[PDB]
């Protein structure tokens, strides 16, 4: 019981500092018609720590309502660095249709692996619907070891693999070598093909907000075992992927969709802010270089 | 500019069946006012403030100013959140209480940029008329508020007076002092408290402090006087303690130590942390051994 394939890591578009919920749903939309698997709401690109948890819930309905009749799944963003709050979560997105729950490490607080092992067992008891955990110390400022990661995957049967985005491609062999049955996935653009060339079954993109036709693609490709054709779109991808992270995410993507004309304003919520006025140029010159599907 | 400096608590929040043991946590309070202490940080990262509700966010501050009310002892309160928004009401909600400052951390999760930074702590700084001072530690929240951040915010908001430092980079401390030897310099590292202090800085805001409040007090006071003998002297004592409380996350060991010494009832934390593993807690308990522990 399993979400994988290629995924997006949806933006979260503001108008006057309210969640454009017409612009969500498109936004969705446009991600279903070029051949995404999956869709991650209120995420890190999706900018859940400034979200209320009203805004919270209702990018996840927005994201249930509009995949309904689609494969597009909806892995909610439900994590969270108080237990509690993501066994709250993890509750509200399985009575509202999610099919499952991406559920990143705490943050600030940075817990023990004893403490992850507990946390993500609460998460994992209150529901009966997949969860995948997610890997990022860079944000988070811990780490989920190879050790904790296995023994989540074996002892509870819906926690199913890991979001990666740690950058040790060490650690994905590590991973799939001492436990194959787990659902390695992408959390980084840049790697995309070497993570799924070692097993692993599918990407949560920020690219793909941008490029979901490519990213979907490349994911697909790997999973037939195309690797010449699934290395050339990571190849090809490599400028945009790097470019999307020249500032924090998701200060670069969502600069590029409203570049694009995808979202109406360039508004984000404090901390977060708009990118420098030399960033803003790179990476409008790095986006001419790719074909960008419209709505 | 309205200054809160010297040496300071970050208290710790003790729970007793799931609930902010409240009257266990303004003893807490007056044990520390007792042993010279200069100002307590209810709800810090020590204070488990990712955990707690806002209600127990709340009620925690509004214990400490009413439990140091009628002292000098000052409340600085934590503030901070990775939301502006969030740290906005964190902030007018410790004004309109008592609170006779605000600590608010650099958002983590999420890690602004400079640009970001600067304006999240203007929207925090002109949100309040009370001192405000900034905390870095970039282990946990992902982000480092740089020192052109920092002075930039010192020199342009009344309110901003200071930054909380928690990053082992003595370098940096220089780097502060050096360019703006007007500001604040408060040490979020108990091991290394002497050299931020003999470099300049004017406090401490202490994970020790909690187990020994009489020794940190003394060190910072020995520092402010320049009697650099005696500082060094209870820093280099504090050593093996002030290690061991890190030898899982902090409040981990501390509220452990808490635990042994009796100070509360339960050891008790709240998900995802949760007690350390058998050989740090017997660790813990052996470094205690060699410190006179104050009672209440
Ligand atoms: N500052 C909080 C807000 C959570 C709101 C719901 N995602 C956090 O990032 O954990
Ligand atoms: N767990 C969230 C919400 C905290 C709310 C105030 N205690 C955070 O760390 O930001």
């Amino acid at each position: 019981n399993i979400i994988i394939g290629a995924m997006t890591a949806l933006i979260t578009p503001f108008k006057n500092g309210k969640v454009d919920e017409q612009s969500y749903a498109r936004l969705i939309k446009r991600q279903i018609e070029n051949g995404i698997d999956a869709v991650v709401p209120v995420g890190t690109t999706g900018e859940s720590a400034t979200l209320t948890w009203e805004e919270h819930r209702t990018c996840i309905e927005i994201a249930v309502e509009t995949c309904k009749g689609t494969k597009v799944k909806v892995l909610a963003g439900a994590g969270s660095n108080a237990t509690h709050e993501a066994v709250g979560l993890a509750k509200f997105a399985k009575e509202h249709g999610a099919d499952g729950i991406l559920s990143v490490a705490p943050y600030y607080n940075k817990p023990t692996q004893q403490g992850l092992y507990e946390h993500y067992k609460a998460i994992a008891q209150s529901v009966d619907i997949p969860v995948l955990l997610y890997n990022v110390p860079g944000r988070t400022g811990c780490e989920i070891s190879t050790d904790t990661i296995i023994k989540l995957f074996r002892d509870c049967e819906n926690i199913y693999g890991v979001k990666e985005a740690s950058g040790n491609i060490d650690k994905c062999v590590d991973l799939l070598a001492h436990e194959p049955r787990m659902m390695l996935i992408s959390g980084e653009d840049a790697i995309n093909y070497p993570i799924l060339s070692n097993g692993g079954k599918g990407v949560i993109s920020v690219t793909s907000n941008l490029l979901p036709d490519m990213i979907s693609a490349l994911t697909h490709f790997a999973l037939d075992e195309n690797y010449k054709e699934a290395k050339k779109i990571n190849d090809e991808l490599y400028n945009i992927n790097k470019i999307l992270f020249c500032e924090s995410n998701p200060i670069p993507i969502k600069t590029a969709m409203y570049l694009a004309g995808l979202i109406e304003s360039l508004e984000f919520r404090l901390p977060l802010c708009s990118p420098s006025k030399e960033n803003f140029a790179k990476i409008e010159e790095v986006m001419k270089k790719y074909k960008i599907k419209g709505f």
